[PDB]
RNA sequence: UCGAAGGUCCUUCGUUU
RNA sequence: UCGAAGGUCCUUCGUUU
């Protein structure tokens, strides 16, 4: 069984000009980043001429490359492929699809399996790694347990901790709030707050980057959603960084246009 | 994100002696 | 006339910190 083996290149080759920044928001080049994502196929693919993606980063230009030809490797590693695909857009969304690392040549990411397979408290307290959140995705413990909420995180809020002043009038305090709200106890009194944000799902082929009820509606809840900010303690790290989800979020759009 | 309700129109069927 | 089952779209609301 002849395998062909592709890269896909996202390179942001307009970020956004600094004058159409006027928040100077951060820039999350895609280049900046060495794990990437490449699709795996039986028969090869036709040639498709480079196409931008737009983000909120600015124009993604993306380029399907062939990175290696005519191998094939066993049927254990064939099938297990398939689980990291399912899991993309399975689990993290909702022929196959696989994550790539640099080795100056490209390899399978052999750190991926190995957070999520790492994931099968407390009277001594949280305790606060800023180095944990630098790049990452969280998501809260207390709600949505069917299908739990994600975020990138933002930023990290210094001046912030869990005794400051609550944005919302019902309640004085983070700490006041999660007690009253979801029963919760904090052990750590002294951590930072984190800033969000979140994305997902939509088309990246035009540039969203007549409104209908239920869309004016998400527009408002995405608006306070962007708006959160979140305590750590409360909150669980998921395996994946964000680097490599801004990645994953234009998986369907590319797919998309190799498909029409 | 997950839900709730009101309305509108369409499809398929029941209902009379 | 009164109803059943399924769907379409519009509108209104809850849900986050």
């Amino acid at each position: 069984q002849p395998c062909y083996l592709y890269v896909i290149g996202m390179v942001l080759t307009t970020p956004l000009p600094d004058e159409l920044n006027f928040r100077r928001r951060k820039l999350y080049p895609p280049e900046d980043t060495t794990r990437c994502f490449g699709i795996l196929t039986a028969k090869p693919i036709p040639q498709i001429p480079h196409f931008p993606v737009y983000t909120r980063s600015g124009e993604v230009t993306i380029s399907i490359e062939l990175k290696k030809s005519g191998f094939m490797l066993s049927l254990q590693m064939l099938e297990l492929i398939t689980r990291l695909h399912q899991y993309i857009f399975s689990h993290i969304l909702r022929y196959c699809v696989l994550p790539l690392n640099v080795v100056s040549t490209l390899d399978i990411d052999f750190k991926f399996m190995e957070d999520i397979e790492k994931s099968e408290t407390k009277e001594t307290p949280f305790v606060f790694k800023l180095e944990d959140y630098q790049d990452a995705v969280i998501i809260p413990r207390y709600r949505n347990f069917d299908q739990p909420h994600r975020f990138y995180v933002a930023d990290v809020y210094t001046d912030l901790t869990p005794l400051s002043k609550f944005p919302s009038p019902e309640y004085e305090t983070f700490a006041e709030y999660y007690k009253t709200k979801y029963n919760l106890d904090l052990t750590n009194l002294n951590q930072p707050l984190l800033d969000v944000d979140h994305t997902s799902s939509r088309l990246n082929l035009l540039t969203p980057r007549p409104l209908s009820s239920a869309e004016k509606r998400k527009a408002k809840w995405e608006s306070l959603q962007n708006k959160q900010i979140l305590v750590p303690e409360l909150c669980a790290i998921h395996p994946i960084p964000a680097s490599l989800w801004r990645k994953a979020v234009c998986l369907p759009s590319i797919l998309y246009r190799l498909h029409c």
